[PDB]
DNA sequence: AGGTAAACGT
DNA sequence: AACGGTATTACCT
């Protein structure tokens, strides 16, 4: 048990990974990866894009979900069926049979790239979990608690691993340590992560 | 009266 | 290099 409400499902997406990676390439050929700039003016080391009906984005004013890619001025690409199917099966296996994501943020890590501890809290309906799928190079995941200083668990996430948090762990701090260089036959020299969220409704 | 943004030194 | 300060404020609404 990763924490109350939280599971790691090791190698859960390993058989779906080839198709997932083809579809990430397709998503990116419409809304390219870009390193976004925080409100305070720093360029993130992780490159990002989104698919689905809502996409996570930084603004001068803060963070937000938008139906429009602000770089292309066009809707984000539709969420691929391969993504939505894997998400629905991982959710179900982790105990969240009703999750309906309408947003998928896609992170790409080059060697050196990191994601500092943060909370996912931009979603209006905190009852829905987050589903996180890992592809390519391995990375160390930090998973804390409700307070930034709460002790961290560190876990290696390998190609195909899926983590799901929700309920009591929904607002826990988490992040990614600087990516080590290396080789993966499917991604060559990077790691991808797909994070599914329910970002609309109410 | 409340909610947000946060990505250098030891 | 793991931990924790910083937002301990200054803006919105
Ligand atoms: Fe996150």
């Amino acid at each position: 048990p990763l924490a109350a409400g939280a599971v790691i499902l090791r190698r859960f997406a390993f058989n779906a990974a080839e198709q997932l990676i083809r579809d990430i390439n397709d998503v990116a050929s419409q809304s390219p990866f870009r390193q976004m700039v925080t409100p305070g003016g720093y360029t993130m080391s992780v490159a990002m894009t989104n698919c689905g009906h809502l996409g996570w984005t930084t603004h001068r004013q803060g963070y937000l979900y938008s139906p429009i890619d602000p770089q292309t001025n066009k809707p984000w690409p539709a969420m691929p069926q391969s993504f939505h199917n894997l998400c629905q099966r991982a959710a179900t296996a982790a105990g969240y049979p009703d999750f309906q994501p309408d947003a998928c943020l896609i992170n790409r890590y080059a060697p050196g790239a990191k994601l500092c501890l943060h909370q996912d809290k931009d979603e209006p309906d905190l009852r829905a979990p987050i589903v996180s799928v890992s592809l390519g190079l391995p990375a160390i995941f930090q998973f804390g608690g409700l307070k930034r200083n709460d002790p961290l668990k560190r876990l290696l996430l390998e190609h195909g691993d899926v983590v799901v948090w929700g309920g009591e762990s929904r607002l826990f701090y988490h992040g990614i340590q600087p990516l080590k260089a290396g080789f993966h036959p499917l991604t060559i020299d990077c790691r991808y992560n797909l994070t599914f969220r329910q970002a609309g409704k109410k």
